[PDB]
């Protein structure tokens, strides 16, 4: 019946994860960092995800280019994606938007999401 889930995106804020699973029509785990994250979590998190399909979801800004910066030297098997820099945060994406985004990173997406 169900297969495993080895897909895991991560993000920024409650916000941008609560917005990523409504998009979604398949089980991912939402990892939030809700703000900064050590050194020490991302390599305990990077260890744990050994073997997960692993991407970064973050904004446009200053912050989510602190956290792409730390992930590319800290956990550089994170895939990463991104959203138009007209929407500037993935909280101001709108859903169709990002569902888009992670069409093209191969997710299953609910079709709802596209109107
Ligand atoms: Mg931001």
């Amino acid at each position: 019946a169900m297969r495993r889930v080895e897909k895991v995106i991560i993000v920024e804020g409650r916000s941008d994860k609560q917005k990523v699973a409504a998009v979604l029509n398949e089980p991912v785990v939402i990892v939030c960092t809700n703000g900064t994250i050590s050194d020490a979590r991302l390599e305990e998190l990077a260890d744990e995800l050994e073997g997960y399909d692993v991407y970064l979801l973050a904004d446009a800004d200053e912050a989510g280019e602190k956290l792409r910066r730390q992930f590319r030297r800290m956990f550089p098997e994170a895939e990463h994606l991104y959203i138009d820099r007209a929407y500037r945060e993935v909280a101001a994406a709108p859903i169709w938007h990002l569902a888009q985004v992670l069409l093209r990173a191969r997710f299953d997406v609910r079709i709802e999401s596209l109107m």
